[PDB]
């Protein structure tokens, strides 16, 4: 309680982000440590309450759902003033289940990276890239190349015309509205399919063939992230960075990922880590501090980005972000990457239509329950020696649900375990007949009135 801990990756400016440690503790006399263990994400929801789990945490915002469905972030309250302080765009990434758990710190999409020497002007709209190729292979030149194997990159123009992941609205994911195969993510992922028909882009085109026909002068444009920069620099191709074309008039999708910084829900120090991270990180002067050490790209700060953005490749960054689809931070979007993968595939190879390849992906994305369940916490309310009363959040179901069913066993000790059912109007369960001094792993599952059990329980270690 007199020190903040933070965590952030071995390859950000975590030297620069001490100094600004350092500074909040000349004004304050708070002693600010900076670590960047290995495996840090995997690490932090083992350690996190209460140990020596950091105050503060730095990560891509995608696995900061699964930390806040786990209750290891606190709810943050910034006031309007700071709120106004961020692109808006950005606080979105940030959200789960309507209540803000973390700071946008940083923001990455990918843009349309172009070689000056072969295309001085690169297209506007993607339907003028078949003209392009044609004009560029009676020269011995491709128009262009990135890597088809990965649905984040194909994303964007699959998903330009109207297409998305999951239903972002009122603040929330709505899980069950997806639009993987709507009439434009259709559109758009025919589009593509009919570039690789046509002999304009290869089927078999992967991250490492691109990356080295785009440094090696054959291809006039690929797309990319700012991590890949660096590497074109060491080639010499004279490249520029920009919006990515449009189709069918409409901006290309990109999925946006934000390095978001969370204050564990079991830390002392919340309002330090507040006062922290509003007055001292979030500035021009500690943004640039941290990128002193190594550049975040383009970041959530209005003020800062306005003058990063005088580097017209982050200047792009940020537009491809703003237009783009921020990515989903929802346990769901794990069936996401695989359904796409085998949809684009399927059509790219003439397997199946664009139409039944999507129609698959949305399929084996959706297999997922119509209604909510619950989440819990602090769920043991009583207890005598030899018996408990358990509580969970049944309001927090949908009326679908007609039953729980009770699990409890020894923990680690591989014994049998105890079951039980009760009505979905019961919300607590008295547990007895146990022995005073083991520890007990009580769990809950809700039971569907048409799929019965569903995959999400709640889970808790107890002590009698
Ligand atoms: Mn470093
Ligand atoms: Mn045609
Ligand atoms: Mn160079
Ligand atoms: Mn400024």
């Amino acid at each position: 309680t007199g020190k903040l801990v933070i965590w952030i990756n071995g390859d950000k400016g975590y030297n620069g982000l001490a100094e600004v440690g350092k500074k909040f503790e000349k004004d304050t006399g708070i002693k600010v440590t900076v670590e960047h263990p290995d495996k840090l994400e995997e690490k932090f929801p083992q350690v996190a309450a209460t140990g020596d789990g950091p105050d503060i945490i730095f990560w891509a915002h995608d696995r900061f759902g699964g930390y806040a469905q786990s209750g290891l972030l606190a709810e943050i309250t910034p006031d309007k003033a700071f709120q106004d302080k961020l692109y808006p765009f950005t606080w979105d990434a940030v959200r789960y289940n309507g209540k803000l758990i973390a700071y946008p710190i940083a923001v990455e999409a990918l843009s349309l990276i172009y070689n000056k020497d072969l295309l001085p002007n690169p297209p506007k709209t993607w339907e003028e890239i078949p003209a392009l190729d044609k004009e560029l292979k009676a020269k011995g030149k491709s128009a262009l190349m990135f890597n088809l194997q990965e649905p984040y990159f194909t994303w964007p123009l699959i998903a330009a015309d109207g297409g998305y992941a999951f239903k972002y609205e009122n603040g929330k994911y709505d899980i069950k509205d997806v639009g993987v195969d709507n009439a434009g993510a259709k559109a758009g992922l025919t589009f593509l399919v009919d570039l690789i028909k046509n002999k304009h882009m290869n089927a078999d085109t992967d991250y490492s063939i691109a990356e080295a026909a785009f440094n090696k002068g054959e291809t006039a444009m690929t797309i990319n992230g700012p991590w890949a920069w660096s590497n074109i620099d060491t080639s010499k191709v004279n490249y520029g960075v920009t919006v990515l074309p449009t189709f069918k008039g409409q901006p290309s999708k990109p999925f946006v990922g934000v390095l978001s910084a969370g204050i564990n829900a079991a830390s002392p120090n919340k309002e330090l880590a507040k006062e922290f991270l509003e007055n001292y990180l979030l500035t021009d002067e500690g943004l640039e501090a941290v990128n002193k050490d190594k550049p975040l790209g383009a970041v959530a700060l209005k003020s800062y980005e306005e003058e990063l953005a005088k580097d017209p490749r982050i200047a792009a960054t940020m537009e491809n972000a703003q237009k783009g689809e921020i990515m989903p931070n929802i346990p769901q979007m794990s069936a996401f990457w695989y359904a796409v993968r085998t949809a684009v595939i399927n059509a790219a190879s003439g397997r199946q239509t664009v139409d039944e390849a999507l129609k698959d992906a949305q399929t084996r994305i959706t297999k997922g329950s119509s209604g909510s369940s619950v989440p819990t916490n602090l769920e043991v309310v009583a207890a005598t020696p030899t018996s408990l009363l358990i509580s969970w959040d049944a309001y927090s179901s949908s009326y679908y649900v007609y039953y729980y069913r009770i699990t409890y066993g020894e923990t680690g000790g591989n014994s049998p375990v105890q079951e039980f059912t009760v009505p979905g109007s019961k919300s607590t369960a008295t547990i007895s007949g146990l022995k005073p001094g083991v520890d007990y792993t009580i769990t809950v599952y809700a039971g569907h009135y048409l799929y019965g059990l569903l995959s999400s329980p709640i889970s808790i270690n107890y002590r009698t």
